[PDB]
């Protein structure tokens, strides 16, 4: 009633605040170059006023998945982010320049000059979710009969950014928070993936990627280690409990609706993936004001990590979104395979929503099955209640909502709280991504090796687009 009405009307909302943020047209961003993702039209207190490869990865694969379903005026948004990274590429900034590291710096300026300044780089998720970005791009162009597009614009930019990967996954480096200094999750997690799709990718155009073939079965035997037996520990290399959205945000990245409950591959419905979502959401049961009262049972406000002090440490619109997009995601994966499976790894976080919950498999007619989605679904639409509750009367989202009166804090308009919004209520309606090759690239090693694959570095010149009709 009051959810689904108000959900329509966001999304709407969402995506105009979103081109808002994007140069050089976006009303927000005066400044901005053209296809330049910004942050946020925040330029004091905090000062937002940047471009992020992560932020623009994830907002241009959000933009491109809306594309392909029929949003045909994206085209222009999208053909100018690929035309903007060429140049970016080749910026010579505080990591490098482009075949020495330039690839793994977190920011620049909207102008697209280097951000000199000191901060926690690199940050190797950056090539990995702009690659991913290009690649779903490179895809559509391939399947609409734009193969030179594809082949001698997309390929070669998605070329750099794949042997970046493979050459410094083994590497430690900034998590997506910006924080901390060791190896993270989320990272890791994405980096598999874009080596997997880049491989695909790389075939379909006549070419190969050999580093991205030895290298993604090794990022994956790593990625078992984030498993502690009880949650996905989101870095290596830190003092704190570990339990983070960053781990939320892994899986539903990484999701592929093509896939089973995989705990090799950290699936939304895998056991590991909801026991963890368990671990993570309680963590903030107790400590912000505006959870109080809610039982177990309830979709509580939740932030990024429990030891958080940025503002305070505080709620924020995307955690809450990331904790529904995973249920929306197992959803939808129980409701394809045609059955649901509780084991003991995961019997806490059904049982806390369905108290007759018991290990065994349940198919989808049975009482039990209809019990727990109706609770799941139920607890998922909690959180998209609580964002709806504290977004302003316009629908603006903000970074973060007060851990004691829900008001908006930190930077405004965010645009990866826009795209969050995009990409729970799509899940919600049972519309999913393309599928990355995840049951290809499932199996485990035997054993893991400390390693790296050298691939190639080669400067992309984006000439003219060819005159796409959509
Ligand atoms: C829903 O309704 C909302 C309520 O109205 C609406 O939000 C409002 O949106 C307008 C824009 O449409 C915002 O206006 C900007 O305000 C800036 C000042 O903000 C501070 O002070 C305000 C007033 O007291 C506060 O309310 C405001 O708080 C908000 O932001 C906080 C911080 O992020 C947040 O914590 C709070 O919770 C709250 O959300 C904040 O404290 C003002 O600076 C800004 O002026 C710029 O833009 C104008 C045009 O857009 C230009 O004319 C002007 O000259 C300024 O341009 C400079 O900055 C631009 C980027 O913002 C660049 O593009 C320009 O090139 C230029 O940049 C130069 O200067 C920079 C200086 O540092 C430099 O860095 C650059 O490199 C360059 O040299 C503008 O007037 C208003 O703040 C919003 N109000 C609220 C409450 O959020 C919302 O958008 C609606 N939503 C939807 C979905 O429709
Ligand atoms: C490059 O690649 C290699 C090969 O894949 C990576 O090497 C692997 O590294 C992991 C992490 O060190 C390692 O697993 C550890 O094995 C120990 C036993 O052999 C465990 O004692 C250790 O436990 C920690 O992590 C657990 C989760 O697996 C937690 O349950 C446990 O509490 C420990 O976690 C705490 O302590 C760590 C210290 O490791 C701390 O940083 C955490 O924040 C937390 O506080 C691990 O399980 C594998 O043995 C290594 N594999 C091989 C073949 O050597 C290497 O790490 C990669 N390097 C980079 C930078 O990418
Ligand atoms: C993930 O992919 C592996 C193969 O790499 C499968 O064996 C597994 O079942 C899942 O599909
Ligand atoms: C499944 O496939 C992986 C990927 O190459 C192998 O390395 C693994 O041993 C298993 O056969
Ligand atoms: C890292 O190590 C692996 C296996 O030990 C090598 O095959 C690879 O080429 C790199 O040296
Ligand atoms: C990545 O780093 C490895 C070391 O594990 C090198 O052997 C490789 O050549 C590449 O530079
Ligand atoms: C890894 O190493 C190879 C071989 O030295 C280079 O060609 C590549 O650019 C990267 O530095
Ligand atoms: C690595 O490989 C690419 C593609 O073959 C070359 O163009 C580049 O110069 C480097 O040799
Ligand atoms: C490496 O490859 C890029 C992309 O094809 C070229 O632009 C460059 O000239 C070099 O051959
Ligand atoms: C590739 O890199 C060169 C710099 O070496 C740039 O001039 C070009 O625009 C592209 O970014
Ligand atoms: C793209 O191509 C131009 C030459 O046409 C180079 O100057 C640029 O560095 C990139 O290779
Ligand atoms: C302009 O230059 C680039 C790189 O040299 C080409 O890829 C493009 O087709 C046009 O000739």
């Amino acid at each position: 009633a009051t959810l689904d009405s108000w959900l329509s009307n966001e999304a709407t909302v969402a995506r105009t605040a979103i081109l808002n943020n994007i140069g050089a047209d976006g009303a927000w961003v005066s400044g901005a170059d053209s296809g330049i993702v910004v942050a946020s039209p925040s330029t004091d207190n905090p000062d937002y006023f940047y471009t992020w490869t992560r932020d623009s990865g994830l907002v241009i694969k959000t933009l491109v998945d809306l594309f392909r379903n029929g949003d045909t005026d994206l085209l222009s948004t999208i053909e100018h982010y690929i035309s903007s990274q060429a140049i970016i590429q080749g910026v010579s900034n505080p990591s490098g320049d482009l075949s020495s590291g330039g690839l793994g710096e977190p920011k620049f300026n909207v102008d697209e000059t280097a951000y000199t300044g000191s901060w926690g780089r690199p940050q190797r998720d950056g090539p990995a979710l702009r690659a991913t970005a290009m690649i779903g791009f490179g895809q559509w162009l391939l399947d609409n009969g734009y193969t030179s597009a594809a082949t001698e614009i997309v390929w070669p930019l998605v070329r750099n950014d794949l042997s970046y990967v493979a050459q410094y996954w083994n590497q430690t480096g900034y998590d997506l928070w910006e924080e901390v200094n060791g190896s993270s999750f989320f990272t890791i997690a994405v980096q598999h993936r874009a080596l997997v799709e880049g491989s695909a990718f790389a075939t379909a155009v006549g070419s190969s990627c050999s580093w991205c073939d030895s290298q993604a079965p090794q990022i994956l035997c790593y990625l078992q280690s984030f498993w502690t037996g009880s949650y996905i520990l989101a870095n290596f290399d830190s003092s704190r409990s570990g339990k983070d959205t960053n781990t939320l945000l892994g899986s539903i990245h990484t999701f592929d609706p093509e896939a089973g409950c995989d705990d090799s591959t950290f699936q939304p419905c895998s056991p590991r993936a909801l026991a963890n979502h368990k671990e993570v959401v309680d963590s903030f049961r107790s400590i912000y004001t505006l959870n109080d009262g809610l039982s177990d049972s309830e979709a509580v406000a939740v932030g990024r990590y429990p030891e958080d002090s940025y503002y305070n440490g505080n709620p924020w619109f995307l955690c809450t979104l990331a904790a529904a997009e995973q249920l929306y995601d197992a959803l939808y994966q129980w409701d394809k395979q045609g059955s649901l499976e509780i084991t003991d790894v995961s019997l806490d976080f059904f049982k806390a929503l369905y108290s007759g919950a018991a290990t065994g498999t349940y198919s989808s007619s049975s009482s039990t099955y209809s019990s727990i989605v109706s609770a799941v679904k139920t607890f998922a639409d909690g959180f998209v209640s609580i964002v709806e509750t504290h977004a302003a009367s316009n629908g603006s989202l903000s970074e973060q909502f007060d851990k004691s009166d829900g008001d908006e804090l930190s930077a405004r308009d965010l645009t990866w709280s826009y795209a969050a919004l995009l990409t729970a209520n799509n899940r919600r309606n049972s519309v999913v991504p393309p599928s990355w090759g995840e049951t290809s690239a499932s199996s485990v090693p035997g054993t893991c090796a400390a390693t790296s694959a050298s691939g190639t570095y080669s400067s992309v010149t984006v000439t003219s687009w060819p005159s796409i009709v959509a």
